[PDB]
DNA sequence: AAAAAAAAAAAAAAAAAAAAAAAA
DNA sequence: TTTTTTTTTTTTTTTTTTTTTTTT
């Protein structure tokens, strides 16, 4: 019956916000790398919404070059009239970002190459801001493993605080259930089981939203039956590569 | 005598449409991969024609790169003046697709590489639309099987609902026959046999259209004789790799 | 004395033309694969000459990639200003070929790989034209034999009608002899014997042209003697790999 | 005393020129494969010099790929600004060689692989010219011997006339002696003996040139003594793999 | 006391140089293969130093492929900007080497395979230069012995003059002693005995240089004692595979 | 109490250094092969440390191919940006090593095959450096024994000085004891007895270090008791293949 | 009732740990070979878990080659992006393992061939770590017995400490019983008798776990009856090769 | 009249299932070997069908090597894109089977060699699954009899539970008859007599199916007459050896 | 012990034609 | 006009190796 909670401050969200606060305070690059669906992107979005002078961009493979990444950062800054060349855009970003003590949150930073990462590191160094590189466990692995540990030496030195989010914690699903008004022990155990699945918090949110929608359509309250039905839906455990083969 | 039916709503078509509706509502990526000639592309085309704010593109090996796939998507959107660079085109697609709650159906998505699939994934994430990847069993097999379950981890994580179409069901051919005005039990059995041949509805439609054309030319009604003649035609059981040796 | 016939409509030519007409009407891929020198390439050329909206290309190993094959198809279309990229060229071909109900005859289609064949079948599907793959037994043997029957599954399902030309039939050589004004039973027997040689119809044409040229030079009518002299020429039965050894 | 004859029209040269004329007239591939030092390369060079619209290239192992062989052919054609890709170069060759009824002489053609030979065959077919292939017995042995006769089936069918040069005939050495002003019966017998050695005509030419140079230096006429001295030179009968052992 | 002679024109050097001049004049391939330490490499180096338009390369097992061998030849030619592909490099070598009547000296030619030797032979044929191949008995043994006499048939036919250097002759050591200011009969006998050892002239030069260095250090003239001490050094007659066992 | 000596100059070390100086001066290949644990590798390492323009590499079975051995040599040279192909890397090594009169110490050279040994031999010949092969008796045994004395003929001829180290000499262990401050006659006899054990100097060093560590832990001086305890340790006389059986 | 102990520090475990510590300190190869089921692999695993900079790999017959064994070691090191060639992987291992003074425990080292054992020995030499070879009596028997004591001479010389585990000792089973809370003298005697059976500690662990499971299911305490039932199970005394015959 | 039962849960099937459960629980290898046709393979297949995370492969002499056996195991796992090398395939199997608590049943394991059995044992050890060897008495006889019991010592120690199936038991045929709706005492005696014949359950099933087919053809019920006729059929007592010679 | 066959397959160039948008 | 870039790619192979097995 109640409207779904758009965002809840879980333990993982609190840790990620602490990492971003440290990055903005010490003015050094921070790495927030975790497995998919652990609450990273929504934590970054909520941090951007609730904190002034915080700018967040995502790195698509189309915006994975220096000019396109700088243009994305400028568009996030509101500089809709930014120059379309590398040098003028870099200088405009240096002028606009300086003196703000901001926090440029590079979501999906694993797509960044060496040149773009060097450009971002130089921008942070000459701007004195926080640069939170996000993504998956490839963010750290890109800066280590042979020739990459000497080319990325300066960038790896800039990294002050690094956070690894392996799996969604029990406190996270507990907070989500509390925000969803769920009290049943069986329901909590089912939510915890859904959490350990790949795409942890995404699958948890999909199951919760589908169960809430089904209960609202049927005019009843959400219980373990609706959660189980939603989790059995989505065909998560379907080996569809073998279904077509056989 | 009556005109052939352009499209008939079948069980497989209904399941695919349910998957599309779920993808558009939940705003998460869905996978619809089936064996050749099971009714995926035609159902997707009918969904696009009957529903507003629904966009369909096909992924040829020529349009299997980020720039070309984004250009195809823009051309589907009606943005005939789309930018020719990766970044500006991605931003234009983000502005155009946002706020529509649409459904971008990526037909033949098995041709997409890691880069293009990742870019489309990020576009869906930052746009809040539904992405329906189609093709064959290789769509799922690309995202699983070793090193590709950690590179495609995030893309696998967004996948909300996946639908398997191994072979066309009896209800599908029953609906096709009813739309074709076929009542004979022998004709129904012949259609059922025709469906299980490789390329189920491709061969079924070819045989039905040929039988109808032959009957109309001869001025008679369609019966089992014309169906059998059409099925014996098309040389499906011709091992044309051995008619030359022997 | 009479001028040689540049082309004669025969049984093999009639069957190949029936296959091409079926491919153009049903708008589905057709395969015309036979042994060398049976009357396939000339049949396709004559079909292109006598039928409008019919475009024929040959696939050299240099034009066996997607970009080069699409450029060859565009040049056949008269699009001498075709784009030099894969995507723009594919879209230009989609625009130009659409609405014509044409017939793209891919001569020597055995050279095409999986990528180019997949691109061509997708172009045919999105354009609603007839695609005729031509060549030798490898045209079909490429789409069967293990992993190639599941990668080429959709393309194999596209194949509506497949025609095998193992050896030149008796009616074919009879029609050619009639076009060459040959009545002698011994001459017909010699022509039939010449046909069964490898490179059947090429050897037939070479022998006929040589005999006609020699008879015209000598001022006499063509008879079995000139045919025998021409056939004993061309050194068909010369084991030239053992003449050097011995 | 008289200057050596650069080229003399021997019987083998006449046969090779007849094969070349037949290939250029019939517009079909011809094979001229013989033992080393029989006069094939010099006959081809003289044919190219004395006949217009005749182009000759040689196939080194570096120029044994499609792009490099096509570039060699273009450079022979005088197209010094030829494109550096397979497709554009093939199309440029098709445009330039078409309408000339020329004769593309492929010297050392046994080095061509299946791909390059197939491309050259298709170029000849779509250009209507004469392709002449030479080398050693491996030219024919490449297109025969099991799987090689079904892969090279079309190319073997193209072959109109094939000429074998096992060893230089008595007429060849007779013509060479006549051009060299040699009348002695012992000298003719010695030249015939020199011919039967491996590398027949190369050894013959080397011996004749050495004898002529020695006679000119000594101010005398060439006789059997100088021929014998030259033939005992060149160390043909030196088992140098055993001279080091013993 | 006097400085050692860098190079002395021995009888073996004279014979090798005669072979080089014959190869450069006749413009045909020559082979100079002999046992280790006989003076072939130094003779080639001195010929390159004292004669213009003479190019010498050595064939390491890394430079035993067509591309690397052609790059070595180009670097010897001074073409420091040679193309890195097979075809363009071959054409550049053809253009640069043509019209010079040079002498491409292939040291250690026994490492060349069939492909590289074939390419070098065709380069010499189409360039009209002299190709000199050195090494050991395996240079000729590679072109004879079964299937190797028919694959290497043309290359064997090209060979104009082949020179065998089994062991250094008495004239060689006599000239070396004369250049070294050695007159004692015992010293001459000791040098002759040193020559017959494996690595004839390598050991001879090493012993002479060591004796001269020791005499210069002691301030005396070189005599039989110093040569004997040097020859007893170098541990030539040490069965070092048995000193460890016993 | 005193720190262990890192390295001590002994008779075997002096002989090996004399061989290395001879190889670097004469610019010819030298062989230093001996039984395991005789002081070869440490002598080579100390020579590299104390002498400029001296480069040492070891040949692991993975680095026993031409490309990998050349890459090892380049990495020893400091060429961290060396090319990854055989030819360019060989030319880079030729350029870098030339004009230095250096000494390439090939430790564990018995793992090199014919190809890699030939490449290193030609590199030394074209560079005028000292190639000091090292290892065990197989270094020489690979170059003799039938067909191996004619394939390795040039390499064997180039071997200037070969040094055999069967067992560590009495002077070697005497110098080691002097560096270890050992005066007891019983201790000297025990060290000599330890020397004759297999892995002579490895075992001697292990025993000395263990005795010194035990004495330092107990606060006493090293005597015969500690050496005997260390030698009874290390379980050299344990027939561990019969302990498990019994 | 109490949970089973995952690991107990037996006397054999203490001896194996002493050997591993000696190998890591002395930086020399150690051998831990014994009869199966004595407590070797679990001791190595526990040592790896409790000590930092300790890497343990196992040698399957598929991982018995140099490349696969080095890849196994790299994967144990944590570099999932290790190069797949012999040389680059060896250099990456040398770089990563250097400066750590680690302990690479090669479990099941009896499967290693001469090449792989030599490569691991050289890696340990150039890295200064402790290589602990494990397995059965064949580990030593591979390095002794004729030709194998001279090829494996260096590897045998580098073996610092070798430890024999013939059978599980009384102290080991006493410690296991103490960790299992077993006090009965009859139970202790039964455990001792179980130990002397082949596969000593595997059988002991299986019997103890089955007895504990049966007691927990029946709600009683483990005594002599449950251990006797478990030992009579597992069908150790079943001559199953004679049951089928009779 | 009733359809034949596909499977019946017999006493032998129950014992085999108990052995498989024990193997999957104790995480140790189990051996299920018996006489041919005693209900082993079908019991294993039924257990695989009715249990999750259970994988069954058969070992034929074609797939009796390490690479092919691992490929078959991977194909059973559904990894149709498994690597083709020994090491990568072994690592992929280790990653896929780890944590699944699986049970790999190796049907007809007597064909496995020492290398493949060792690889499977190490895979089970490092994966913690249940390896069920299967076949005939050779499975155990390969692990005992001299040198085979010291080479297979570890594998023999790994074997937890071994089950012998000498012949089909009375309860087995009783359950089969009950599932086949047979009540006659004479029919039961005939089935029992059929069971003791070689190929016990294969022969019993063949006789029962033939009798049922004959009864259905004649429209009567199965009784002793039909079973006797079926048993006299199949030529079980026909000695082919003596009829042909005589 | 010796010769031949059938793969996987992974790292490394390099090089050349085509727009193609934008600022002064 | 003048320039600045820029980026996107598409093909070019090229090699180096790395077993895997299979038989005689
Ligand atoms: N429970 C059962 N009910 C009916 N038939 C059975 C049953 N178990 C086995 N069979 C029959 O046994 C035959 C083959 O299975 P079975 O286990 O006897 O083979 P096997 O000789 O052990 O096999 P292999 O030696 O190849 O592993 C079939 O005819 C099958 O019908």
């Amino acid at each position: 019956l109640p409207e779904p909670p758009r965002f809840v401050e879980t333990q993982t969200v609190k840790q990620i916000w602490t990492s971003m606060r440290f990055a903005s305070l010490t003015e050094s690059i921070a790495v927030v790398c975790g497995n998919p669906g652990v609450g990273k992107t929504e934590a970054a979005r909520e941090y951007r919404r609730t904190n002034n002078n915080v700018w967040m961009i995502t790195i698509t493979p189309s915006c994975a070059s220096v000019l396109e990444c700088l243009t994305e950062l400028a568009f996030e800054l509101g500089m809709n009239d930014a120059p379309r060349r590398k040098g003028p855009l870099s200088r405009a970003l240096r002028r606009r970002l300086e003196g703000t003590q901001g926090l440029v949150i590079i979501d999906e930073a694993d797509h960044l190459g060496a040149e773009v990462l060097e450009e971002l590191r130089l921008l942070q160094e000459s701007t004195r801001i926080g640069l939170v590189l996000m993504g998956n466990h490839r963010v750290y692995s890109n800066m280590t493993g042979g020739n990459r540990t000497v080319e990325f030496a300066r960038l790896f030195s800039r990294i002050a605080k690094r956070t690894a989010i392996n799996k969604t914690k029990k406190a996270d699903v507990k907070a989500i259930a509390d925000a969803w008004q769920i009290n049943g022990e069986k329901e909590l155990e089912l939510l915890q089981q859904i959490a350990q699945k790949p795409g942890a918090l995404r699958i948890l949110n999909h199951s919760l939203r589908l169960a809430a929608m089904t209960a609202h359509g049927k005019g009843e309250r959400v219980n373990e039956d609706y959660l189980r039905q939603a989790f059995r839906e989505l065909d998560l455990d379907v080996d569809i590569s073998t279904l077509l083969r056989n």
